Parts: C-alpha cells; structure tokens; sequence
C-alpha cells in the first residue's frame, strides 16, 4: 500500500503541482486521513506528542496569542487571542476553553493523536499543534502567530513529546451509525411537549435522544413558533446586515469533537465566488454557501426565556454553523438580536 516515506513524497509531488491543494484535500487525493498524512511528515518536520490533554491544553497558554482553527466540511472559523482560561473535567472527557476570544468546547473522547508542527517557509517557520480523531480527522489546531511567545515552543514540544515517534497513526472503524426513523415513527406531540418544556438550551441534546429524533427532523416536526425554514441565502444577508448595526453576534462552528465560538459584531465581509467570509483583524470565517442543504430559524425556551438561533444544516443533516445573539448565561437574549433573526421570512 503506502509507506510513511512514500506517503509524504506523493504528497509533496501533488504540492509541486497543485499549491493550492490544502492538507484535508490532498489526504483524500492520496486515499489517506489528513492525520495519516501528518503522521507521514514525523522525523521531516513534525514531532508526535503524548495524547495528555490535561497536560497539553493548560500549556497552550504558555504561547501568548495564538491562532485557533476548528472547522467542518463547509464552514472554517479561526480565532485569535491567548489559549486561556482552560479547564478539564475530573474524567478527562470534556474540556472547556473560556475567555472573551478563544472561547471553545472540546469533547476529548474522540480526540485520537497530536502532531507539533515546525514546518520550513521561504526564510521562515509556522508552528501549529494538530488534532486528529479516530478516523484521522482533524479536529482542532492551534497556529503561533506574529505576537506568540516562540520562546516557549521548544520546551512545551520536549515536555509533551511521545516516546513512539511511529509514525503511521492507529485508526478505528466508526461506530454503528444507527438507522434514522422515518418522521411518522417519531412521537411528534411528546417531542413537542418536551420542547415546550425545556428549560435549558444544554438540555437540547438529551431532548433529541429521548424522542429517537435526528436533529433537522425534530424542526420539521416541531412547528412553525419553534422552527422555520428559511432561504438558504438569507444567513448572508443575516450576517450584512450585522455588520451595517454592529449587533454583537455568537457564531459556532464545531465539528463531532469541537466547537468554536466567536462573540462580538462582525465588520468586514466579503463574497468571493461561493465562499462567503467575515475577514476581521481577530476572526476569520469562511463558509462555502453551496454546502448548505438547509436553513432554520429555532426558538427553544429556557430558564432564561426564549432563545433564539439561526441553523446552517449540510444534506447529511450535520451542522455546519449557528448564529445566537450575545448574551451571558442567566440573561435574555437582546430585544435587538431578536429583531433581525426574525427579520427575514419563513419559507
């Protein structure tokens, strides 16, 4: 099949020839995991570390300003500031990265291997340390930028650095991916009644699973004063129209092992082709508009009182972005939020 060696020159022949060929495209041109394809430049230009994120994600920190990378298939957020205040659970499982900047939710058990990266520019080098889940998948990475401490990059590498640099990656087959139920099997009063109920967003989740439900099936099945289909085109205009009030916005971007927040207004946007981007000096977002299957307004209540979200789906029913309104827990949302999420029309 593939040795490590033969893997990272096929790569770089692919590069010579197509530069703009990011890693996540050339893997599966190569018929590999990006992480395999990490793993490939260990002893090149990569260090393998210890799956330690308790020790790993606290360290971070030592880095001053970073930039932080989660994304999807469609959708790509990156964030910069300091990686703090960081917290991990008794268990090890859940991690929490929260601030006014870096502001994550990382859900460790899938988190599989991680790779410091010190890798040769023309006269320079870019650092990141990179995630892959048990399929190889990227989860997160974390970029040093122009203002980190590099200072602190060597040592954090020799404290954390695995005694088995392989360096070809252990995957596993993914789990049983259970049969969905077809809308008519669903119990659409109860599903209803426990939404009526909720009393907090966290609680959104369990509610799903106790009705059998996948996620865009339970808004079609939840009615109109709780869920609406929207224009996909709208979440643009959505997002022009912030940018014109300065509205302080949420925007989530996650995938099954992460999610990354941005709160604040966005300000400067740009359309090139189908990609449509916020290119502000602290967030960057870039969302391929073409991968939206569906779009919905959601209103969910809450012991804080109506909360409403707007929902980007791709056809595989998985979420690619959501846009809340700023607010801190324990608040409403802003009559001001509120207004422009309900601004655009229902199909």
């Amino acid at each position: 099949s593939h040795s490590p060696a033969e893997l990272y020159r096929a790569w770089q022949d692919l590069r010579a020839e197509r530069p703009q060929l990011r890693a996540r495209d050339a893997a599966a041109l190569l018929q590999v995991s990006e992480g395999e394809l990490v793993a490939s430049r260990v002893g090149i230009d990569a260090v393998r570390l210890r799956p330690d994120w308790a020790a790993l994600l606290p360290a971070l920190g030592e880095l001053g300003p970073i930039m932080a990378l989660t994304r999807n298939e469609h959708c790509v957020h990156e964030r910069k500031g300091p990686y703090r205040e960081v917290t991990v659970s008794a268990n090890g499982q859940m991690g929490l990265v929260v601030s006014p900047d870096i502001d994550l939710r990382l859900f460790l058990g899938g988190w599989n291997a991680v790779f410091a990266i010190a890798e040769e520019t023309a006269r320079g080098t870019q650092r990141s340390i990179q995630v892959f889940d048990q399929q190889g998948v990227a989860v997160h990475k974390v970029f040093l930028a122009e203002a980190s401490d590099v200072r602190a990059w060597e040592p954090l590498v020799e404290r954390l650095r695995a005694a088995e640099q392989d360096a070809v990656l252990a995957l596993h087959e993914p789990r049983a991916p259970a049969a969905a139920l077809v809308d008519a099997q669903i119990d659409a009063a109860a599903l209803r009644e426990g939404w009526a109920a909720l009393k907090d967003t966290h609680h959104f989740h369990a509610l799903l699973k106790k009705h059998g439900a996948q996620r865009t099936q339970a808004l079609r099945l939840a009615g109109g004063e709780w869920a609406e289909r929207l224009d996909n085109g709208d979440l643009a205009k959505l997002f022009e129209a912030a940018a014109e009030s300065g509205l302080p916005i949420m925007v989530f971007v996650g995938n099954a092992h992460c999610i990354q927040i941005h709160t604040g207004p966005v300000c400067n946007l740009k359309w090139l082709d189908d990609w449509f981007n916020v290119l502000d000096p602290e967030f960057n977002l870039h969302l391929k508009t073409t991968g939206i299957a569906e779009l919905w307004r959601v209103r969910k209540p809450s012991t804080d009182g109506i909360v409403t979200s707007w929902e980007a789906f791709d056809p595989d029913g998985e979420l690619i972005v959501q846009l809340f309104g700023a607010r801190k827990p324990g608040e409403p949302e802003r009559d001001d939020w509120r207004e422009l999420a309900e601004s655009f029309k229902a199909l």
